[PDB]
DNA sequence: AGATACTCCGGAGTATCT
DNA sequence: TAGATACTCCGGAGTATC
């Protein structure tokens, strides 16, 4: 519904000075409303850190899964997948970050468990990559170094983009992509050809 | 110069990198280091004061490692080699003093904040952009002499610095772990962000 | 409408004119127009913000009882009296307000704000020295042309406003006041601040 | 010893006017005299005693190169004027203890000897707003000074002999001759206003 | 002598609630 | 939804100390 809205706005609000910085009117005035609006649909501000996990966690699924199936080697798939998610890094960048804003931060009992499904799924997401590097390693296309550690380098460095990237707003499906090709280029290839 | 200041300082930041800045109270630290929030307060009148103090204490114990090798022997990737080591060798060390000097920039307009603390705190985000410099100085030089691939300088440094400190989301604490400990394991994954993956 | 708003002001301005900003409580402000902390906080993000939102209507309302006097006739001399007059009715009838315009300007550099607050604040700060040089100007026009005696005009736009501001001292409110009779005593400061004494 | 304190006072009244009463503290006045807050207060009960030692000061100070001149010859203006323009060059040396004449009376905790010590003191401020409403009485009556209401006049006069904090800074540095000659330019608008006969 | 801390407590700011 | 209730926690004056 118009729930949309709010946490396109929550999520780079949530983004900005963290979840704690970020009071909740706040989010009221940069969507010009009632906060009534904001606990008529969140029974809690902790609600619209779920729900921005929550219509985020997925949204990232959406983009990357359907590269699983391509086929192919290793590289020519993790590197499928990988720009896939770098891509939805620079365009839904807001959500993108509050599934790490845990790590800085009593709750409620369903507010509490419905946060581990969502850890899971994440999980389930970063070990669809973690097979995929294990068959890398193991079919050739990939430098041979322990297959447990590669997999938490590269959700490591593929979520760190946030760091560095700030936004266009305007940015082409083509440049997006074309900054997503030349970032995984510089992880997977590494640098230096000899 | 840090007598009792610096197991204030020290306590404070690994607060701030389990808990966040906002959940520590000083009475937190208080209990932390022993005594109560009477005498940190003697050493720092804001609180803010307590993370710029690990702010540049954490920064000046990262180029105190890392800027020896930028004239270190050999290539330019040898040399960044060399640097990207003893940048992570202190992150894995003070993953406390780490988790502070990278999370720390939404303040910078958002805030309540006296000048002498807000100049102060961009004093050390462009700090931070020199030792991102002699970062980018060398990826350049890497590919003069040819060291590294031909691939644009600015997007090189500003992935792999983002990338040498991506080790938090993830490294856990070896309790014990020797100097050459985790040289085995910082050198580990410079390597596989120098060399990344893929053979020929 | 935005009318509970300036209620708030209103008892703000006072506050702060008497106990000053520091013993100022929202509470206090809560009490003055009988609410609690809620009220004041829904209508303002920060207590800096009320000082602000003071300091802004304030300024609001010398510049437009006091402009049109300067672009009007007479001389330089006879305007600036005519402005000088208006200037000390605007802080004879609303001093709550005037207080905080006339002092406040501490906070840039060692009080904590937000870079809005800070920035705010420095825009209503240079507000304030284009309202204080509209009377630089016509010192001058009534310096040069005839008027006014040739003196250093620069420190007599400093004492002139210093002086038109220095009626915060003795001056209080009579309950229930008569803007006739703050006009008469209006002109019986300003005519002592440019007539001065002697011959 | 005697010197120390007299430095606590000057870096305090400095603060004072600065920052104001409210927002120095005490760690603060320590600071500008680059010492301890165990030493204010081997110097002093309490914070409130500080601001009194130097409104204290700052009244014998402003009274001591002012009596001279009503006293002095001359016709009302005259000495009038020489009264007035060595009370504002006092105030531009020292305007961290002038400020601190005008900035207090029962807001907040005031134990009863500094209440009953405050309000004495106002006391002398008042007797000393009375010497100019004295001279300038005494000056509407000879014909040195114009026409004009006597406690109004008195009021509107040094009222804006202490505004001059308003604008002047401090020079730290500044000689005693080009204090002098400033101070007069500005008495001369205050006593003379501005515009002439033909 | 007076430097180090302790301790008491106001008072701004917040989430949430009926 | 407005304005309200209950509450966290920083900072400051003041005192107690080996």
């Amino acid at each position: 519904d118009v729930k949309g809205r709010i946490l396109d706005a929550a999520a780079d609000a949530f983004m900005l000075r963290g979840f704690a910085n970020t009071t909740i009117d706040d989010i009221a005035d940069d969507v010009g409303a009632t906060k009534g609006l904001i606990y008529y649909h969140f029974r809690s501000k902790f609600d619209i850190f779920l729900a921005v996990y929550e219509d985020g966690m997925r949204r990232v699924r959406e983009r990357v899964e359907p590269y699983v199936g391509a086929p192919g080697t290793g590289r020519q798939r993790l590197v499928a997948m990988s720009v896939a998610h770098v891509e939805n890094l620079m365009i839904d960048l807001g959500y993108h970050h509050v599934v790490h804003q845990g790590v800085r931060d009593a709750l409620k009992v369903r507010q509490r468990d419905a946060l581990a499904a969502l850890n899971e799924l994440r999980r389930d997401y970063e070990r669809m990559f973690h097979h995929v590097i294990t068959e890398g390693i193991a079919d050739g296309s990939l430098r041979n170094v322990d297959d447990a550690l590669a997999t938490r380098t590269l959700l490591s460095n593929l979520n760190a983009v946030d760091v560095w990237y700030r936004k266009i707003e305007g940015q082409t499906e083509k440049e997006v992509h074309d900054l997503a090709s030349q970032v995984v280029d510089l992880l997977i290839g590494g640098i230096g050809a000899t």
